[PDB]
């Protein structure tokens, strides 16, 4: 049965109409909902989602029954029946990558869907290849602030080797360095990944904002270590718009947020290493970055500066600061020059991008958990949102990490 | 390993399985197909004896005596007593225990710590819409306690074959008029524009506030609903302040005291008790952030932000957040000060994980749905954002019901 769907501030109804057309199962049954949760717990089969997915590309070209159609699915078909796999065409993986980020629930920024650079790497060959890729990639996406959406699609995996994968999770992280007492200096999110690269033969600093050089796999090959060059990293120093003090607590992120470490799937084919990028939206620094009890975990040190009671919970001295610190990240990005969106208006284009959707689609995946923001929940308009969370192909996908 | 659902903390790194979804004998909206998880409202003898049968064995499990002589006794008195009647009725204790435990599973709500102290007042003998009013004035007197609230509940007779049911009209036994006006604005609060024209139409005589509260509308069997005017005096009301910015007392904003929820049905043992109000003490955020700040409810923000004197021309000033907050920490000055019982949402989530570990040992998990656990503000600065949770439907349980309209 088809959802309905309210929106509770407004009163207005719409029906789900697109989850029909999900193939994958997701986590809930009738006796129990796992929404909430993080992660998860042939030829045939290879060939229909591939149908699939050519009937998907030539509807949206309009071309839908045409020879070109038809004589595209033989291809893929003949392809198939021989060699258990086949290949994509350049328009197809732009076409592809698009929709699988349109497609993604727990994306807050997909009004800007239709705007993707799509990098084709599908002819790198050895990890040296992946870092030059990978360098114009940050060069492109980066534009000197100006934050332009890319991907670059390394070559699909094979069945008879190895994946092409890219080790960190984001192209620009922050070490985290273990002390012999469990403590942690730097981002502790990326302490397992600090460690493979001393291991690997990094040298590594001491501060708390050092970025890791990236380790790169070619297939069946020990992964490969390459510093990326200061130039390429734009980075902005945190400040407040009114508190001097906060300048001198040495606070700073990098501009661009390149996940690097998920599956893009298109037609059945898996692409080990398709690094994506846009822009921040400024909670995800702001609030949980540099908030989180697990992250840098700056709330107390800010409630300190801003002379707050810390002893009670009911000072709202953690709502204060969280406050302030989001101000900072977005005072000090609009200072730099460099792209970044408040929650508030995001999650304004979002709303925006579910009515969109509902017109050209009848629904859009989404799942509430994610899209509705870490702070200031309910005042934003997407907390007021039903929402159904489903999979459709093509899509971004968990994982496992390769080592 | 375990063939139950993983249950992950992401900020500890910890794991629990939860054992406990494998009693529920009701199925939620999701399917491996979409999660409906963020829907608020997504849509016989032997059914009864079964789910009486589960219930009794519920309570002998709770007092230990699972199997014995007076558990086999129970339940047949229980299936002959459906069997001449079609119906049954519950002992005094099974009546509390039901209703503790139906508290107990309530997965969306975030003050299940307490759940073992909730008084039940047995309201199964009233006949009258006069009688429901004064359990009711008794209800609050009660869990008002002069500032100092004490949960409660009281429950008034089940549904009965033919006979009509007992009702409250109101959603809660305190609730703030909503007056439409000519231009299509609303005076007051717009969650409640149809039960104020409902009290209307029943012969209330209607104030022009914006803190009027209204009148209760009591459904006694098979008869029109008839109105009470609570006694102000038994209405406790907390005038708002904020410590430091002395101008948002002249806003005349205020508060009550009490929220006791009057329109939802307790399910015990397949017995249907259509009319139980129940009552705790408020988490902060439900006042200062959703019923002030909700743009469908009072839709106070711009008005503050205006006397923060803060940039309302762009989002990216953080207008809305640094109102939100001040006005959060009003409610909670305001209710100290007055000496009323109140929690923020920091002491409430983690008093929530507490209730989480102890459920885990005693159950083997607790249902829960995160998307109303978690606080409408703060969210990630609260622990109960970054842990994992299963909702499913146990019974005993507070169910949603039709309006009687
Ligand atoms: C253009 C600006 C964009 C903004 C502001 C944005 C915003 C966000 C945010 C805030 C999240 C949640 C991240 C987190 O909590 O860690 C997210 C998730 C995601 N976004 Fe975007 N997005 C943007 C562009 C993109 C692009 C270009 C792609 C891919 C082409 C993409 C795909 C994703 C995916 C796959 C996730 C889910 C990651 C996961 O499940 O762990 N988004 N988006
Ligand atoms: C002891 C103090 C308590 C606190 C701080 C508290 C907190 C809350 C909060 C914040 C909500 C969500 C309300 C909303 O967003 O509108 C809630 C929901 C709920 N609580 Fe409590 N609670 C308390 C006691 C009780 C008691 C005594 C009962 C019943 C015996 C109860 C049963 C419920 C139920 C059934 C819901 C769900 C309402 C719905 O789905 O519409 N709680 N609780
Ligand atoms: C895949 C990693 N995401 C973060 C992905 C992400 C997506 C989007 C952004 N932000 C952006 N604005 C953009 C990035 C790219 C385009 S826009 C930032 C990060 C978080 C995540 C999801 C699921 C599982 C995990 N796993 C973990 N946290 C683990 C730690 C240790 C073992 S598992 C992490
Ligand atoms: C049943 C009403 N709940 C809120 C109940 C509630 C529970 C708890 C509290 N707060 C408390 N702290 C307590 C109250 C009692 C004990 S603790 C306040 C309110 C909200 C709700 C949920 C689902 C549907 C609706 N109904 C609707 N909004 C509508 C339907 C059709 C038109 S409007 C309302
Ligand atoms: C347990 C819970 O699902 C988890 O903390 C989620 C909640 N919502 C989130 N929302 C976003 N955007 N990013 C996250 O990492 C999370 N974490
Ligand atoms: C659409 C969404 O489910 C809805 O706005 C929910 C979200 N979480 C909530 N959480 C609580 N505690 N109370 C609510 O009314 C809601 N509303
Ligand atoms: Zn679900």
């Amino acid at each position: 049965k088809f959802p309905r769907v309210k929106n509770w501030e407004l009163g207005s109804i719409t029906y789900d109409t697109l989850c029909a057309q999900s193939q994958q199962d997701g986590p809930c049954t009738p006796r129990r909902c796992l929404g909430s949760l993080v992660l998860p717990r042939p030829a045939e089969q290879l060939l229909s989602q591939a149908r699939d997915f050519i009937n998907q590309y030539y509807s949206s070209i309009k071309r839908s029954g045409s020879q070109a159609h038809e004589e595209r699915l033989q291809e893929v078909e003949a392809e198939v029946a021989s060699t258990g796999t086949y290949h994509l065409r350049e328009s197809e993986l732009v076409f592809g990558a698009k929709q699988a980020w349109r497609n993604a629930p727990r994306c807050v920024g997909r009004i800007q869907w239709g705007k993707l650079q799509v990098f084709d790497a599908r002819d790198c060959s050895s990890a040296q290849e992946m870092f030059t890729y990978i360098c114009n990639h940050i060069k492109y996406a980066t534009n000197r602030g100006n934050l332009r959406s890319a991907i670059t699609v390394f070559p699909q995996r094979a069945p008879g080797r190895g994946d092409f994968r890219i080790w960190n999770s984001q192209l620009v992280r922050y070490a985290g360095y273990r002390q012999q007492d469990g403590s942690v200096r730097g981002d502790p999110a990326n302490v397992e990944i600090t460690e493979l690269c001393i291991q690997h033969g990094w040298t590594p600093g001491n501060g708390r904002f050092d970025v890791l050089p990236l380790l790169l796999q070619a297939p069946d090959e020990a992964p490969e270590l390459f510093v990326l060059p200061p130039e390429l990293v734009l980075e902005v120093p945190l400040e407040h718009p009114t508190l001097e003090w906060f300048a001198a607590l040495g606070l700073r992120w990098y501009a661009l947020p390149a996940v690097s470490n998920m599956l893009l799937e298109i037609g059945g084919l898996e692409f080990s290493a398709a690094p994506f990028s846009g822009w921040y939206m400024s909670t995800e620094i702001g609030t949980r970055n540099l908030c989180d009890p697990h992250r840098y975990n700056i709330l107390e040190d800010v409630a300190v500066c801003m002379d707050l009671d810390t002893r009670t919970t009911s000072s709202l001295w953690k709502d204060k600061a969280a406050v302030e610190i989001n101000l900072a990240v977005l005072h000090s990005f609009q200072l730099a020059k460099v792209t970044i969106v408040d929650h508030h208006a995001a999650t304004v284009s979002f709303m925006k991008h579910l009515d969109n959707e509902q017109k050209a689609r009848g629904g859009c995946p989404a799942d509430w958990a994610w899209i509705v923001p870490p702070i200031s929940g309910s005042l934003t308009p997407v907390f007021h949102q039903e929402m159904v969370n489903y999979i459709l192909s093509p899509a971004f996908r968990y994982q496992p990490d390769p080592w």
